[PDB]
C-alpha cells in the first residue's frame, strides 16, 4: 500500500512494468460527459481501451500512469472501469495542463495547492480515487498562471511524497526553468519527471537536469510523421531517433535518470477531428510500441537486459513511491 | 411546449420569466471536482432554492438559466434547485466566452451536432433537453465565434429554439450577430441580443429592435476595488432601468426582455466576488419585480405592458416555432 491506483493501494513490487506518461483520453474538463458521440460512444471508447491495454499487458506492461488533468479532462471513472476491465495498474493524475478554464486560471497558489492536496489525500470528484502523481506544464516561458501551478505542485508535493511530471517545449529548454521555480521551493530533484524530453537532440540540456538529480522523461517515442496537422503535433524526427537518446543517457552513465512511455492515448479531442486514425496508423502497438518495438531494438544496438528492466521496473518505482 | 430542468411545460405554465439568469457561473467539469470552493455542494444548492423561493415570493414562475458547458451549466444541480424551490428552470446548449480546447478545435458541422443534441436528446446522461441556444462575442468575432453564431442558428432552424447573445454592446457587436444570423437565414424573432443594457446608445438598440430583434436589458443591478468595477461599471441601475421605458416609448414594448443575469455561485471570477455581489444587490434575482417593476410603475409605464414585457414577451421568445 504504497502507490495509489484508480482501484486503489499498491505495493511496489505490485508495478512492474510501468510506462510513466499516458493517456486513456486527451480530451477536455466535462467533454466526455457532455458528448460521447464525439468519440463514437462511451462504450466504444471502453472497448478501444480495454483492447489497447490488454495487448499492452500482453507484451510485457503491468501499470501506467495516466497523466491527464482536470483540463486534460480526466475522467477517473473511465480510468477506473479500463483498469478493472484489462487488469492493468492505472496511476491518476492532479495538477493542470496547458488548457486551464477561467475557474482554474483566476485562482492564487494558495487555492491551487487546496485543489492538488484534496485530489491526492481525499479523492478525486466523488469517486474517492485518488491521484499518485502531479502533471504541469509549460510551453516556452511560463506565464505568471503556470508559475503558481509550479509553485502549488511543489508545495503539494513536499506534503504528500506524491511525484511531478511535466509537459514541456523541449526545444525551448523548459525543464531549466520549471526546475529553476521547483527548487525556490525546497523540492528535491528526485521528486521531478521533465517529460516530452525526447522532443529535442540537445544532449548538454539532458545530461545537466540529469546530473541535478532530475528524471528525464523521454515519453514520445512512437510520435514520428516521416499533412500539416499531423507534422506540428508528430514531429519530422524518427522513432529511432527519439529512442537512441535513451541509449546516450546510459552511456553517460545516467541510466538512473530514464523514464520511457509512450504518450498514447486512445480518445483525442483536443486536437484535429480525425487525429486518431492518423495515429493509429503510424503506431498500430500503441501502448505496446515500447515492450515490442523499442526494447528489441536497443537490445541491437547493444544495450543490456538488466539496464532496460532498471529503466522500466526500478525507476518508476522509486519515482511513484511517496517519500 | 418549453423544455425545462423538470421536463415540458406549456406556455401558459410559464408566467413571469426571467430570461437571462444562472445558478452557477463556473467551467465544465469545476462543480464536480471542486464543491469545497463554492463552501460545499449542499451551501450552493441550499443558496440557490432560498434566491430562487425569495424570486418565486416576489412573482417569478420561470428562469432561463443562460450558462453553457464551458460555464459550467450542471443540469442535475438545476433539476435540485428548481424541485426544491418550484421554479421552473429552463437549461442552454450553446457556447460562452471560456471554450477549452475540445470545443474549440471543432467545426461549425461538429458543433451543430452538439447543440443539436443537448436539444433533441439530452444534456449529459440526464435526459434534460436544452429550451435555449446561448452565444458570445467580445468585441469583433473571433473564427471561432463566427462558426459558434452559424452553428446555433443552424441548431435554431432545426428545432425552433431560440437563440440568446452575450454581447459587448458598447462595441456594438448586436449589429455583427445580426448579420450573421441574417446570413444563414434565421428570423430575428427568434433572437435576443442580450447584455444591451451596458450601453447608452439609443440609436444602435432601436436600429435592431426595429429589425425584429429582441432586445435583452439584462443587466440591471450591475452598478458600482477594481476587480468589481470591471463588470459591474459606473452607470446606476436606474439610468440601465430607464432604457426600458426608452425602448417602450419609441413603440418597442413586445421586442424587451428583462433579467438580472444573477448567479449564486461564481468561480469564473476572482474568489470572493459573491460577497461583492450579495451587498451591491442584496435581493438577488427579485430585483425586477422588487425594484425594477414599482420604479417603472411611478415613471408612468401601465402594468398591463409590464406584464407584456414580463409574461408574454418570454413565452412567445421561448416557444418552439
Ligand atoms: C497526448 C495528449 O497530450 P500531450 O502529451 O500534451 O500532447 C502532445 C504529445
Ligand atoms: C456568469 C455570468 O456571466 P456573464 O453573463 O457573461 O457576465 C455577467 C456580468
Ligand atoms: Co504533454
Ligand atoms: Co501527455
Ligand atoms: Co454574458
Ligand atoms: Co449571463
Amino acid at each position: 500500500d504504497r502507490i495509489n491506483t484508480v482501484r486503489g493501494p499498491i505495493t511496489i513490487s505490485e508495478a512492474g512494468f510501468t510506462l510513466t506518461h499516458e493517456h486513456i483520453c486527451g480530451s477536455s474538463a466535462g467533454f466526455l460527459h457532455a458528448w460521447p458521440e464525439f468519440f463514437g460512444s462511451r462504450k466504444a471508447l471502453v472497448e478501444k481501451a480495454v483492447r489497447g491495454l490488454r495487448r499492452a499487458r500482453a507484451a510485457g506492461v503491468r501499470t501506467i500512469v495516466d497523466v491527464s488533468t482536470f483540463d486534460c479532462g480526466r475522467d477517473v471513472s473511465l480510468l477506473a472501469e479500463v483498469s478493472r476491465a484489462a487488469d492493468v495498474h492505472i496511476v491518476a493524475a492532479t495538477g493542470l495542463w496547458i488548457d486551464p478554464p477561467l475557474s482554474m486560471r483566476l485562482r492564487s497558489v494558495e487555492e491551487l495547492t487546496q485543489f492538488f492536496l484534496r485530489e491526492i489525500q481525499y479523492g478525486i470528484e466523488d469517486t474517492g480515487i485518488r491521484a499518485g502523481i502531479i502533471k504541469v506544464a509549460t510551453t516556452g516561458k511560463a506565464t505568471p498562471f503556470q508559475e503558481l501551478v509550479l509553485r502549488a505542485a511543489a508545495r503539494a508535493s513536499l506534503a504528500t511524497g506524491v511525484p511531478v511530471t511535466t509537459h514541456t517545449a523541449a526545444s525551448q529548454r523548459d525543464g531549466e526553468q520549471q526546475a529553476a521555480i521547483f527548487e525556490s521551493e525546497g523540492l528535491s530533484p528526485s521528486r521531478v519527471c521533465i517529460g516530452h524530453s525526447d522532443d529535442t537532440d540537445d544532449l548538454s540540456y539532458l545530461t545537466a537536469l540529469a546530473a541535478r538529480g532530475y528524471l528525464i522523461g523521454l515519453d514520445g517515442i512512437p510520435w514520428s510523421a516521416i499533412n500539416a496537422s499531423a507534422s506540428a503535433i508528430l514531429g519530422n524526427r524518427s522513432w529511432q531517433t527519439r529512442a537512441l537518446l535513451i541509449k546516450a543517457l546510459i552511456d553517460q552513465g545516467y541510466m538512473k535518470q530514464i523514464l520511457v512511455s509512450n504518450d498514447w492515448t486512445f480518445g483525442f479531442s483536443s486536437y484535429v477531428t480525425n487525429i486518431m486514425d492518423v495515429l493509429d496508423r503510424v503506431n498500430p502497438d500503441g501502448m505496446a510500441f515500447i515492450p515490442l518495438r523499442v526494447i528489441p531494438f536497443l537490445r541491437e544496438k547493444g544495450v543490456p537486459q538488466e539496464t532496460l528492466a532498471g529503466i522500466t521496473v526500478t525507476n518508476p518505482a522509486r519515482f511513484l513511491s511517496p517519500t
